[PDB]
């Protein structure tokens, strides 16, 4: 008999609740959890995976939950100004006669034999064939979210493939509501007075302020930044990543919108700026937005002004968070019976929307990877290796958007083009350059996104690789050199084009607005 029978969680946010739900749900009634926790809503972005992973695993349909999160759709990030120079500004600058602006949907590309959709349109560039943008013409979304669809008919016909902006506070609120009254998971309101271990350092037990030990076998640390299990109690060291993505500040709040006057967008900007990016999450009535900045490379006030002034904003008298980050990872996620999760753990900057992700898949890696109270070694090194890959493969990615961005107009573009690149992410560019597929994916989307292992093993697809790389107007320097040897290939293929070219009006010409969905939800 050495199975875990108590589990503490720190810490009542998003990660805190999630990881009691989702465990709760796991484990019934062989384990007791209990949760100890001790400001404006700037918006939350999230992947497919969100409902499939999570809410499915908990039984709660997206007619159910989004209404209590004000929750809205999902279609892609919409990347500004990234390729032109400028102040920062919240409509794209023109470049060749075309805004400057490029989409990253979700989903993945279609085929044609066995080569991706990607890599006929580089083709059919090269030829000086077509003149139209990567993300226009392999992608349907676009002309819908130009249109500001919903991803969805009315009636729940689906149409494309999304995910959800929220305020993240209701959902920990609504999650805190459902793990307390119908998975018997205990609240305890109180702060942490200090951390009790044994001879081997592992945690016994939890102390309130009030004097009440919450005894347990694993502990799971949700709190924050603070890292009070994680950093504090075992110790473990903070890997700072900040040489490698410069920035560490935001400035943030958000803003009532008259949706009536031009709809919700479907889709969360990343809006380029002199010393960063600014993100943009729509919600009904509302929209969250932030200016992610480098202290290295702009003062504090010169961002809030720069902040205010792309949204007309009085600074003197608008409500702002002034936060500052922690980019890395700890060197070990769980060590021995502490399992940190969530900012606790690792963090980056908004701009791929990992963070609500790096939750989820850390929460299920943990039941994939579950301890008995023995604490075999190999399940924590495997746990770590995972999140550890996990973190570093999105960590080279957001590099390169800075990276492979053309700009250099200011001390913050030109010096992210200064840094070392990972070997790795030269090989791709690389080999994106030469004309390969990177990361390919080999299966339908239905496995992809039916099965939470088939996306962790190639979370950044071929289509991904373009959407950025395309975006900022990084060419293969030659198509695929086999497509040279199958012409009727390339003639064959061209259909997939008008395909996409149908879809695009069929979508915007049936398709509600996003508007009109969420207030049919809400
Ligand atoms: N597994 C994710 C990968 C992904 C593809 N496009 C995006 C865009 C953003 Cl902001 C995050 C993530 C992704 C998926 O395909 O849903």
């Amino acid at each position: 008999d050495n199975r875990i029978n108590r589990i503490v969680i720190l810490g009542g946010g998003t990660a805190g609740w999630m990881t009691a739900s989702y465990l709760a749900k796991a484990l019934g009634d062989t384990v007791t959890i209990t949760l100890l926790e001790a400001r404006i809503g700037v918006g939350e972005a999230t992947v497919p995976n969100l409902q499939r992973v999570f809410f499915d695993f908990l039984g709660l349909r997206e007619e159910e939950w989004m209404p209590e999160c004000n929750a809205a759709f999902k279609t892609a990030v919409k990347f500004i100004n990234w390729r032109t120079p400028g102040p920062g500004e919240a409509k794209a600058r023109t470049i060749d006669g075309r805004p400057d602006h490029f989409y990253h949907p979700f989903g993945l590309l279609p085929e044609h034999g066995q080569v991706p959709l990607s890599h006929y349109w580089a083709y059919n560039r090269a030829a000086g064939t077509t003149d139209e943008p990567f993300d226009y013409a392999c992608f349907a979304e676009t002309a819908a979210m130009d249109a500001v669809r919903a991803p969805k008919w009315l009636d729940g016909r689906p149409a494309t493939r999304y995910a959800w902006h929220f305020d993240a506070h209701l959902v920990a609120e609504f999650l805190r509501r459902h793990a307390t009254e119908r998975l018997n998971v205990e609240h305890v309101q109180g702060e942490m007075q200090q951390v009790l271990r044994d001879e081997r350092g592992f945690i016994t037990a939890l102390r309130t302020v009030e004097g009440r030990d919450l005894e347990g076998d694993l502990f799971i640390d949700c709190s924050g930044f603070r890292g009070l299990l994680i950093n504090k109690a075992m110790e473990e060291p903070f890997i700072d990543m900040n040489d490698q993505l410069l920035c560490n500040r935001a400035v943030a709040t958000a803003i009532k919108h008259d949706d009536d006057a031009h709809g919700v967008e479907p889709y969360t900007s990343a809006i380029a700026m002199r010393s960063g990016w600014s993100w943009k999450i729509p919600m009904l009535g509302r929209f969250g937005t932030g200016y992610v900045y480098s202290s290295r490379f702009a003062e504090k006030d010169e961002a809030t002004l720069d902040f205010c002034r792309m949204w007309g904003l009085d600074p003197e008298n608008t409500p702002l968070n002034q936060v500052a980050f922690r980019v890395g990872r700890n060197r070990r996620a769980w060590v021995k019976n502490c399992v940190s999760i969530g900012l606790a753990s690792c963090f980056l900057e908004p701009l791929e929307s990992t963070g609500i992700y790096f939750i989820t898949a850390a929460i299920y890696q943990l039941t994939q990877h579950f301890p008995d109270r023995t604490f075999a070694l190999a399940l924590s090194d495997a746990f770590n290796h995972e999140i550890e890959a996990m973190f570093d493969d999105t960590r080279d990615f957001i590099q390169a958007h800075f990276y492979v961005s053309p700009r250099t107009d200011t001390p913050f573009w030109k010096a992210n083009k200064d840094l070392h690149l990972p070997e790795q992410m030269r090989e791709k560019i690389a080999m994106y350059k030469a004309g390969l597929p990177i990361n390919a994916p080999v299966t339908d989307e239905s496995t992809y996104y039916g099965r939470f292992e088939a996306e962790f093993r190639n979370f950044w697809t071929n289509g991904s690789y373009y959407c950025i790389f395309a975006g900022l107007g990084l060419r293969p320097d030659n198509p695929l050199p086999m497509l040279r040897h199958r012409p009727e290939q390339v003639r064959e293929a061209q259909a997939l084009f008008a395909g996409v070219k149908d879809k695009q009006r069929e979508l915007v010409e049936t398709l509600p607005s996003n508007l009109e969905f969420l207030r049919s939800l809400h």
